[PDB]
């Protein structure tokens, strides 16, 4: 009963272009510092060997796993040690330990040069060779995002050649291109942050957590899908993610297709909105199905309380399959409330779990769990007043001013975190203003809950690598679903000794007037953070004073005939007045 050669099953099923694409992504994520040219060699080689195993299945090595073959090739890289250190001892291990070891060196903050894309040299390179322009893009996104969802990477990379196909024929390439890549670039970062949380769930909270996520997400989109169908799409959707998150990129891709294919062939029992989606070429259909509008709530739905609170058999039901009965609750809940954010529904079910565990203990469980829904109904509203405040502060200050607002709020909160992580997180938190505060009122909170969890997950991820605040560790490990309130309930502690003053953190040169705009703000926001690790009690009135004092200074010195002499003299002046005002 042996369908023998895994490389050959995959090469056939995906076809060559997708095989090559996915292989280049996989090498790109394992070795992020490597030049492009070296990866193209590793891909072509493995690809030859793939064809040979399609031609002859018995030929040597054609039965080795996909890791072993991927792994064999990583081990032959002349520059693994003197380029990747401790990584080249992975080569001393056997399968599957050798593969675990490679993964664990994926770098979530790789140090990579910022692509300042220029449309002329860039439109130059797509005409020269469209298929390599295509690969270079794959490799550049994937090496800076090493857990990127890989079948989507091909999707976007095609969308991308798509822009150049339409824009390099116009009379102002520039004016045509940059708005489209920029709208594109935002969707890609959002999609990578999404995937990164999917993988954190499983790696850190179990398959049970991801799976539970898909019940929420699915039930909500496909409320007229009955539970067994939902259950089924869930099984196959957790598998696709598990494999994606584990670097099994070829199995993942092929299993997403089989699912895209299963969904479209079962429209009538799943949802009525898919008919347009179920009609594109492969990449686009899958993206369509993941982007698709939600279906209508069936009309005569039996009130929630029926099965889950009055049922004189709840505890019995629950004990016989805890996870199914809870999945069932999540299904039931999610399909009736497509308004809610997932993070919220998964928080509703978790609380619901906690209630049976402890009610089912007591002699009269029914007296205990009959009342759960009010408990639950109060969960929704805890968030709401957070929202109002932050959108006011946001409208009040604008995006930049709000980022510095968060930078201060979050540095007093978790002063130990490193300065680059505090900057990046606060910037991203502040864009949640622009994302969510112009939305309809009853929609602002769901929006907010949803992205915070991508952003809080990035904080944990950046921070689990080099663990230094106990506060953050606790909020990251304690729960998946309760991070946002765990991070909002944190206070500035008086258990933090201020950082000793460091001159080099508050010295500025004529370069500051040179930087790209993002860089300029990031240089300033760093110094903002370093100022609050040093002067952690400094008031809001005082900081107001410093920030203005600081704007004037940069303005002043970015205008003079000798800027260097201008920073030299005014720099120390600034330090003095600040030290005085704050100390």
């Amino acid at each position: 009963d042996t369908h023998k050669s895994e490389i050959a099953h995959r090469f056939k099923d995906l076809g060559e272009e997708h095989f090559k694409g996915l292989v280049l992504i996989a090498f790109s994520q394992y070795l992020q510092q490597c030049p492009f040219d070296e990866h193209v060699k590793l891909v072509n080689e493995l690809t030859e060997f793939a064809k040979t195993c399609v031609a002859d299945e018995s030929h040597a090595g054609c039965e080795k796993s996909l890791h072993t073959l991927f792994g064999d090739e990583l081990c032959k890289v002349a520059s693994l040690r003197e380029t990747y250190g401790d990584m080249a001892d992975c080569c001393e291990k056997q399968e599957p330990e050798r593969n675990e070891c490679f993964l664990s060196h994926k770098d979530d903050s790789p140090d990579l040069p910022k692509l300042k894309p220029d449309p002329n040299t860039l439109c130059d390179e797509f005409k020269a060779d469209e298929k390599k322009f295509w690969g270079k893009y794959l490799y550049e996104i994937a090496r800076r995002h090493p857990y990127f969802y890989a079948p989507e990477l091909l999707y976007y990379a095609n969308k991308y050649n798509g822009v150049f196909q339409e824009c390099c024929q116009a009379e102002d390439k520039g004016a045509c291109l940059l708005p489209k890549i920029e709208t594109m670039r935002e969707k890609v970062l959002t999609s990578s942050a999404r995937q990164r949380l999917r993988c954190a769930s499983i790696q850190k909270f179990g398959e049970r957590a991801l799976k539970a996520w898909s019940v929420a997400r699915l039930s909500q989109k496909f409320p007229k899908a009955e539970f067994v169908e939902v259950t089924k799409l869930v099984t196959d959707l957790t598998k696709v993610h598990k494999e994606c998150c584990h670097g099994d990129l070829l199995e993942c891709a092929d299993d997403r297709a089989d699912l895209a294919k299963y969904i479209c062939d079962n429209q009538d029992t799943i949802s009525s909105k898919l008919k347009e989606c179920c009609d594109k070429p492969l990449l686009e259909k899958s993206h369509c199905i993941a982007e698709v509008e939600k279906d209508a709530i069936p009309e005569n739905l039996p009130p929630l309380t029926a099965d889950f609170a009055e049922d004189k058999d709840v505890c019995k039901n629950y004990q016989e399959a805890k996870d199914a009965f809870l999945g069932s609750f999540l299904y039931e809940y999610s399909r009736r409330h497509p308004e809610y954010a997932v993070s919220v529904l998964l928080r509703l079910a978790k609380e619901y779990e906690a209630t049976l565990e402890e009610c089912c203990a007591k002699d009269d469980p029914h007296a205990c769990y009959s009342t759960v829904f009010d408990k639950l109904k109060h969960l929704v509203d805890e968030p709401q007043n957070l929202i109002k405040q932050n959108c006011d502060q946001f409208e009040k200050l604008g995006e930049y001013g709000f980022q510095n607002a968060l930078i201060v709020r979050y540095t007093r909160k978790v002063p130990q975190v490193s300065t680059p992580t505090l900057v990046e997180v606060s910037r991203s938190l502040g864009k949640v203003g622009t994302r969510c505060c112009t939305k309809p009122e009853s929609e602002r909170m769901p929006c907010t809950e949803d992205y915070l969890s991508l952003i809080l997950n990035r904080l944990c991820v950046l921070h689990e690598k080099t663990p230094v605040s106990e506060k953050v560790t606790k909020c990251c490990t304690e729960s998946l679903v309760n991070r946002r309130p765990c991070f909002s309930a944190l206070t500035p502690d008086e258990t933090y000794v201020p950082k000793a003053f460091d001159e080099k953190l508050f010295t500025f040169h004529a370069d500051i007037c040179t930087l790209p705009d993002t860089e300029k703000q990031i240089k300033k926001q760093t110094a903002l953070v370093e100022l609050l690790k040093h002067k952690p009690k400094a008031t809001e009135e005082q900081l107001k004073t410093v920030m203005e004092n600081f704007v004037a200074f940069v303005d002043k010195c970015c205008a003079a005939d000798d800027k260097e002499a201008c920073f030299a003299v005014e720099g120390p002046k600034l330090v003095v007045s600040t030290q005085t005002a704050l100390a």
